[PDB]
C-alpha cells in the first residue's frame, strides 16, 4: 500500500547568534523559508527500515531515529519500509534531514490514528532537531530559542530565487563551535533586520554563520564570490554550504557548476 510524500526544503532568510546556552547550544534568531525543492519519501508497509539513494546508514538518520523514538515513547510498534531520494544534500544548510523527519512522523502518526498531538509531535521531532519543527507548519516563520520556538509570518518576498550548492558539506557544528563574542548580536537589533526582511528587504538579509562557514570551507567562498562576479547578492542558508540569489541562472553559471560538481537549483518563490 505504497506512498509518496514530498519533504521539502528551507532556507534562511537571515540569521543572527545572540549568544551561548549552558547546553552547548546558542539562542539565534532566523527567518525560515519553506521553499520548492523536495526530497521524495515512499512509505510502505513492513519491516521498520529507513535507506536513501545515498548512503546513510540507518542507525544515523534521524528519521529512523524519530520513529524508534516514536515507538518508545507511545508504546506501538512501527512497520513502515521508508526509502526517502535525497535531493536536498546533507551539510547543505537546507535542513534536509530535519524535513525528513518531521514529516514522516507526522505521517505515520496520521496512519497511526493520530496517538500523538500537534504538540507531543513537535515535542518528539524538536528533541531531535531544531530545525524540525518548522517543518510541521512550511511556508514562512521566524524561529527563535534555538529555531523551535516559531511565528508563522507574510512575506513580501517573492520571484527568482537560484541556490548555488558545492560539493562540500558544512558540518554546523564545527561552524557555531568558532563563533566568538564579537559574533554575537542583541534580540532588538535582529528583529529590526527580520522585519525588514518579511517586508521584501532582501538587502537586509546577513548570517554570521555563513561569514564562518565561509572561512571554514573555502568552496562555500568560491561560489560566494561566482555570484558577485555574475553581478548579483549572494546569500547564505543555515551554515552553509548553500550561498543562493534572487535572479536566474546563466549558462556560464550552470557551466561552472558542471565543472566544479556545484548543484544549481532554480526556484520560484
Ligand atoms: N540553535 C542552535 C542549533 C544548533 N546548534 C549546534 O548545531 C547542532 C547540530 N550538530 C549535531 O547534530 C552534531 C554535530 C554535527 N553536525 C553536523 C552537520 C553536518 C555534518 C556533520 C555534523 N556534525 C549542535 O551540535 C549544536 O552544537 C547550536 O549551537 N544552536
Ligand atoms: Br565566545
Ligand atoms: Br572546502
Ligand atoms: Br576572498
Ligand atoms: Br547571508
Amino acid at each position: 500500500h505504497m506512498i509518496k510524500v514530498l519533504s521539502p526544503a528551507k532556507i534562511n532568510l537571515g540569521l543572527w547568534v545572540l549568544g551561548r546556552l549552558p547546553s552547548g547550544y546558542h539562542e539565534i534568531l532566523t527567518l525560515y523559508q519553506e521553499i520548492p525543492f523536495y526530497d521524495e519519501i515512499y512509505i510502505r508497509e513492513g519491516v521498520l527500515r529507513v535507506e536513501t539513494n545515498i548512503g546513510i546508514p540507518q542507525e544515523e538518520n534521524l528519521v529512523y531515529k524519530g520513529l524508534r523514538e516514536f515507538e518508545r515513547i507511545t508504546g506501538i510498534e512501527i512497520n513502515y519500509s521508508i526509502f526517502i531520494q535525497k535531493n536536498i544534500p546533507p551539510g547543505a544548510g537546507l535542513g534536509g534531514g530535519s524535513s525528513n523527519l518531521a514529516v514522516v512522523l507526522k505521517k505515520v502518526n496520521e496512519l497511526l490514528g493520530s496517538p500523538l498531538s500537534e504538540e507531543e509531535l513537535r515535542e518528539l521531532v524538536g528533541s531531535i532537531s531544531a530545525d524540525a519543527p518548522f517543518f510541521l507548519l512550511g511556508k514562512s516563520a521566524i524561529g527563535r530559542g534555538k529555531g523551535e520556538v516559531l511565528e508563522p509570518v507574510e512575506t513580501e518576498i517573492s520571484g527568482k530565487i537560484t541556490l548555488v550548492i558545492p560539493q562540500v558539506s558544512s558540518s554546523t557544528g564545527r561552524v557555531y563551535s568558532s563563533l566568538r563574542e564579537e559574533h554575537f548580536v542583541t534580540p532588538e537589533y535582529a528583529e529590526e533586520k527580520i522585519q525588514r526582511i518579511i517586508s521584501g528587504e532582501v538587502e537586509e538579509i546577513e548570517n554570521v554563520l555563513g561569514d564562518i562557514a565561509r572561512e571554514l570551507y573555502p568552496e562555500i567562498n568560491e561560489v560566494y564570490r561566482f555570484v558577485e562576479y555574475l553581478g548579483f547578492k549572494p546569500f547564505v542558508s543555515g551554515s552553509g554550504s548553500t550561498v543562493y540569489f534572487f535572479g536566474g541562472a546563466s549558462e556560464e553559471l550552470k557551466k561552472a557548476a558542471k565543472m566544479r560538481g556545484w548543484k544549481v537549483v532554480e526556484l520560484e518563490l
